[PDB]
């Protein structure tokens, strides 16, 4: 019940007790492990208060005022507001805490060593899509910082009862368009083909390129969503060149500097924030391995190897592997050359082990999802591969939520 | 209950019902997943239900469920248990059992081959010398001059746990590891502890970088004995690179036959503590883990140096570049010498086909993503995007403690 994890490269053994504070369930059972599954109605008054108490209890513990008048007062104060208004509002301090700890508890995020340096933008006074646009432009500009990226989250008003949901329909704030083409294949980004279309099907005029920055589709208070174009001057992009292959430039690749995920739900003390775009900076493999080389994406492997004139006749020449590496060397080279923040998978995984040992030390553990933490290339030469991890759900948290167009009462 | 898995690259969805036949536990609860944890004396009482379920499975597979042959065999096993407190498997049952232990191995990417296992019945074996003979024949048969063939050799089952047959080697063929006084390691760091035991037991070590370890064999609970595998039975492959002429000068080689010998085979409640089995290598086993793991031969740096890479910053990905070349060389050397090997692209593709086929005919295929995804280039192999369900079916291969931690020494 007081579990241990071993690192098999170093024989370091850490002891986990934090998992006992877990509440939400994993999807696994005694007879079956679902650890590789991608994805395994309002809160009532009786539902909401224990959730609020749990949260305030951990908040006042964290500021070392557990069992204080201030604690008991605030407990009292929220309990009465709940029975009154059937919901409650967080103080700014608790909002910031809640957001930082939702990143802290994100068992799938390799970048959590940075979790306490999160910039939190309170957008709970927002009322309109135009308002949302303004807040999102300010987020983008602040986070980008002329290439010196800074972590940030912007939090819009909380769900009241599903009727007045704030939603960012984009999956990220900045992403390239994906177009069906009569020929057969797909121009731009295949992952975004449906959304690219819903934009047009809403009224967007597409330049029909391969790297068209998508418009924002913003939903305030549950109204029909609205199209907004991000000022191009706010969208930092990196031309992709290779430090030894001149011909790499001629492939015509670029990517954006700011990874800003915008379709998730932030849960704090029972309250649900359906619109909460957050952003950090990229690990190189996210772009070079997944975005460029997933067959379901830009899938440029064949073309790169072709230009390297590798032997593509058989898989055992490992031409895919060889090209995959060059591609990722190039992504890192390009961002670094342009002084845009990026981290390689060796550096980030090493940072994460240090973060793990930190969390075990000062917190008694660190929920971690091996299947997502291990990078998508060169797994076993990174230190997290040989690191046993325990995965469990802590709150406050980031949660998945349905795509709006499947739900929204049009 | 029905359970679905999605391949996110192909949007193919499969439905698992086989998990319902799962008996053993995973280590996971509804509040904690132990999916990345490496590891998460039996009486007459619990044995007959274990036997019955096995025999029910066996006779279903041969389409004779509920037949007189089925019921008589049940009765026969029952009486033998009540009388002798254990029982013996028919040859047919053993063969079925061993194949299905492999079929059930959720961490094995090579299971498309499970039905083609060559099973050697060594249950008449009584001494260490006899064990050595059986194992030599296994090695010769399996190796087949480079044309590798899957095989398992099954020694007598546990009885009171005081008379175990054990192979003390983790694999039949492995290289020795020597700790030096200056803290360096000569050979395979993975085998320093076992090497030391051998030496204590009287092995005269050559003390080179690639010394094939002797067999340390334990029969019927007696003290283990040392034997040397005849060198002409040990097929080795010098490693060279197709474009890099300096690569051969690193002086590396590896053996052709992977043969795991420290696992326990469970069939119908019976425990076979010595059951060495072998197939053939996936390249990355050697080229990624054996050569490039920091706790192994760890040749990444030397290879990178000779490629003249930027080894200053890690973001130059000199490690990733060196790793690919080392793995190219491993595949190149084996194919050139006509020794059976499979690259991780071919193997993972085959496994997906196998997995789909298994859902169709069997209602599921238990699979451990953490182990199935290759240790390099994960997401450009099709298993990365494949959701999987992990559960435990019997017959099965299980882990067991190293014998030198449990053995009672005779003298
Ligand atoms: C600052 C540097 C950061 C790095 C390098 C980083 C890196 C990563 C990576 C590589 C993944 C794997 C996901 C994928 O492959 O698509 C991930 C997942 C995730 N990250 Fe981080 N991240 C960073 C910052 C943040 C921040 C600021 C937040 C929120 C405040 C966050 C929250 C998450 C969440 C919730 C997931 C998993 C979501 C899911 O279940 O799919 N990350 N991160
Ligand atoms: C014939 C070609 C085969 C290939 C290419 C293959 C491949 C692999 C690989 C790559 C692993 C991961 C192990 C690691 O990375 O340390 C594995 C695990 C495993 N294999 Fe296979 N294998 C083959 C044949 C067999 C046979 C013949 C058996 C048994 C009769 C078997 C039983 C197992 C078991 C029980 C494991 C799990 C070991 C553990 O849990 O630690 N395999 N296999
Ligand atoms: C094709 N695979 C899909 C896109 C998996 C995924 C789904 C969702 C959602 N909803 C959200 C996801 O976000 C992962 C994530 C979230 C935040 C990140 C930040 C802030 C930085 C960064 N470098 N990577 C992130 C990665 C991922
Ligand atoms: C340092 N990591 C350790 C060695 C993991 C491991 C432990 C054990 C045991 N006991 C058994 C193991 O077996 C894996 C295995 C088993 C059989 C294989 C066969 C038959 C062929 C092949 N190519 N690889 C195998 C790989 C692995
Ligand atoms: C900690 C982690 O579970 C451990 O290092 C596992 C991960 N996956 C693996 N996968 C394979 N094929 N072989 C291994 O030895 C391991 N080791
Ligand atoms: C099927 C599998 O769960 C799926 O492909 C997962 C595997 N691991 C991952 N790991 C990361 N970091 N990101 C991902 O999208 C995925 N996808
Ligand atoms: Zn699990």
């Amino acid at each position: 019940r007081f579990l241990k994890v071993k690192n098999w490269e170093t024989d370091v053994v850490l002891t986990d007790t934090l998992h006992l504070k877990s509440t939400l369930e994993t999807g696994c059972t005694e007879h079956i492990c679902m650890g590789s599954i991608m994805l395994p109605d309002v809160r009532t008054k009786d539902q909401l208060f224990p959730l609020a108490k749990e949260f305030l209890d951990q908040y006042y513990s964290s500021i070392k005022r557990f069992g204080s008048k201030a604690h008991m007062d605030r407990l009292e104060e929220v309990n009465k507001e709940i029975e009154s208004t059937s919901t409650y509002q967080l103080k700014d301090t608790e909002l910031i805490y809640g957001a930082k700890h939702a990143w802290r508890n994100a068992s799938r995020c390799v970048g959590r060593i940075q979790w306490s340096k999160l910039q939190v933008f309170d957008a709970r006074d927002c009322t309109t899509a135009h308002g949302m646009f303004n807040y999102i432009c300010n987020h983008v500009k602040y986070a980008t910082n002329k290439g010196n990226l800074r972590s940030a989250i912007t939090i819009f008003p909380q769900r009241t009862d599903g009727k007045h949901d704030f939603r960012v329909w984009n999956s990220q704030l900045i992403r390239y368009a994906g177009y069906k083409q009569p020929d057969g294949s797909t121009l731009g980004d295949p992952a975004n083909v449906q959304f690219t279309e819903i934009c047009i099907q809403q009224g967007w005029k597409a330049p029909r390129g391969r790297f068209d920055v998508l418009p924002l589709l913003l939903q305030a208070n549950g109204n029909d969503p609205e199209l907004f174009q991000i000022p191009p001057e706010l969208v930092l992009e990196v031309p992709i060149r290779h430090p030894k292959f001149d011909w790499f430039k001629d492939l015509g690749l670029k990517w954006y500097g700011l990874p800003a995920v915008s379709n998730m739900l932030l849960e704090i003390g029972g309250l649900e924030f359906s619109a909460c775009p957050f952003s950090g900076w990229y690990m190189g493999t996210e772009i070079g391995v997944r975005d460029y080389c997933d067959n379901s994406r830009y899938n440029i492997l064949e073309e790169v190897a072709k230009k390297m004139d590798l032997d593509m006749r058989k898989t055992s020449s490992l031409w895919k592997d060889q090209a995959l590496v060059e591609i990722n060397i190039a992504v890192l080279y390009s961002f670094q050359s342009d002084k845009v923040t990026i981290v390689d998978h060796h550096s980030a995984t090493e940072s994460f082990i240090k973060h793990m040992e930190n969390e075990y030390r000062c917190r008694g553990g660190c929920p971690a999802d091996w299947v997502w933490i291990v990078p998508p290339m060169s797994g076993s030469i990174t230190p997290v591969f040989h690191q046993e991890m325990l995965n469990y759900r802590l709150t406050p948290s980031f949660e998945y939520q349905p795509d709006p167009w499947n739900t929204h009462v049009w």
